[PDB]
């Protein structure tokens, strides 16, 4: 519909260190646009940037052009589920799926995150993350599923990058039409959070289109 | 405090492409001739859709004999133990991350065993169960930021013949501060001894020697 | 430096797999534009049994279309001219490292390019010819160690479908001390627009522009 | 084809970091022992402004020891010979691509080789020459499309102790058919053993043995 709701829950771990996440929020699937609030239930206060995670927190809240082929809205009412590998320059890497059904007008979500081989020195386990920036995603047809690539990176504190490499599996639950190869633009933001990230604010705004011209 | 005669206990919880699963073992071995042998069996998310070579490594370096000339890292770090992380890259982009807290208790090490694999083609010999079985390796050990990190690339073979590639990323780290070794090697060779048709019942065995390379 | 109208000079020596072989080219386009167009010729290790496809994008960010608010690293360059690295990775294990060193004569920018490709499959779609283009690209660029950095990750479509994906690392190097961007991006379109069988004669297009990623940038006045 | 005391004769071309320069060399070894010495001369380029030891591992696995039970893909090439191309991917980004075309004249190797390696950071251990040595290492060797690869994660120690890893990914293509091997293991160990101020004179040593894995093979008679 125009305005759809979010509820969610994260299970996972970081460096075998188990967490716990839930949320709530809202958003416009045909602007792009979402926010959510987030709670962290266990494992708190969370020894790690609370950025790695956000990315994990639905590409049906993306714009999409009439002359591109929407996978995720088709998806619905049934749904679909994703599966994604975030692999870190230092060696970091972050294992996450999203199983997504539809109650009514709400998305539900079923998270499970695993991280692992994060330096403690390093910018996730000393929080030296300051935000995403953003980026543009790459998406194509392979094996009857949707796929989902792209070279991002966080900055950090005191100028820099730190790159991450994104791999994502799209699986819708019923066939859908499959699109062309295409472009997803993300901005993902954290707009408010307490001291130690157990209350955290995020909002996400996607656009699809197809390059130049 | 380490005993020729050790027993091993335990459990993983984990998800193969989303859909989770448990599996639980009970074992034995021991560590100064570097060779252990278990059973485990599946208690949740039977029958497992994926090939159960996947999980082998991740079902502890303390059973690898080293050489009196090679600082021996796990040994050390009982009776607190150990817990090691790892990341396993699969040339098809299936990726593996896996975490196990190592823990003894009078004469048995229990495990606390985390599995999560995503990405695996439908197509693939992981989800289409075409593995044979792992070859023997030599994984490469060497110590950064005051942890021991040990890195492999191996692989598996394939049932119409062929390899089916693997890059190991494990980071070791000791509950608390023992001496750190130079840079070694150990040899693995993992086998599936005996099993069911569905792999509900796993007699799993391995064998590891560390060294030093030529000469 | 910088003129509406500017020419290309280019050779390319390297080798895939072993095999040597040598491209020039000579061409023209407008840096404010960000739009080029070249013509290659093959002049030596004819004819290419490699898919012509993984060597057009190392045939000059300068041809790229910079917004007023973002700072050009690559026009600021010249007339000194800047070098760039780059090592490509193909997902089956192929892998192109590239080097250009671009300088400036009159209005003609001159290329010396360095192209070296190994472990090629044979019956990948690089040795078996089945590329068919490149796709449209956005690259990642991002500055580190006081020189600019980019990134992309990108495709090639196939002969009967679907897409073999390469990973891009480029390192732009200034030659002169110039101001350097923020993190920004570069949308990328480059076509081959005519060639003959054996891809002896290729023509080639480009078009490039900058911006900020978001809200893409006209408004009532 | 193969005797117990074979010669070396090789000539590299290459660049890093877009800059180029070129090695001849001069050696010999033993084929059946696994064990071989080259003294390698600095002609283009020098000095040499990136760390040698980059170089070393691509200055020919005929030098290595075979047992009777694991056939000998490189001994069985020749008198044609055989080619291998190679990727070297470094942890920090540096990225070198080698090729080698390797010949028989009489008692004499000879290697026509190409280097070429990209975006090695300027701060990094490479550029500032601050590796110390290459470990020994275990490669592991596999058929894949009638062909001979191998792979290898090694590392190089650094000056102030600790290690910098490297990815190898090498193509062995003999020339003629040959018989192919099952899955198997060689173990390296590579030194320089002396060399001058600036590296235009270096003498290196290796030392190679295949082996099928644990249990590392008298039986007391």
């Amino acid at each position: 519909k125009p305005d759809m709701k979010i509820k969610l829950r994260m299970e996972g771990a970081v460096n075998g260190h188990p967490f716990a996440i839930e949320g709530v929020g809202l958003g416009k699937p045909f602007e792009g646009k979402q926010s959510m609030d987030l709670k962290v239930k266990e494992g708190g206060p969370l020894p790690f940037a609370y950025d790695i995670l956000t990315t994990v927190f639905n590409r049906v809240f993306a714009k999409y052009p009439e002359n591109i082929v929407d996978y995720f809205k088709q998806s619905f009412p049934e749904g679909y589920s994703w599966e994604r590998s975030m692999n870190y320059e230092d060696g970091g890497i972050c294992n996450a799926t999203n199983d997504i059904t539809l109650d009514g007008d709400c998305y539900i979500y079923e998270i499970r995150f695993d991280g692992v081989n994060f330096p403690a020195n390093g910018p996730v386990m000393q929080k030296r993350t300051v935000k995403w920036e953003p980026s543009t995603e790459k998406l194509y047809v392979r094996d009857g599923v949707l796929k989902g690539d792209v070279n991002t990176a966080l900055s950090l504190e005191g100028g820099g990058h730190y790159r991450c490499d994104f791999k994502t599996t799209y699986k819708a639950k019923k066939v859908v039409q499959l699109p062309d190869y295409h472009f997803v633009d993300h901005h993902i933001e954290i707009k408010s959070h307490d001291k130690d990230y157990s209350n955290v604010n995020l909002h996400e705004h996607a656009e699809a289109h197809s390059g130049l011209p």
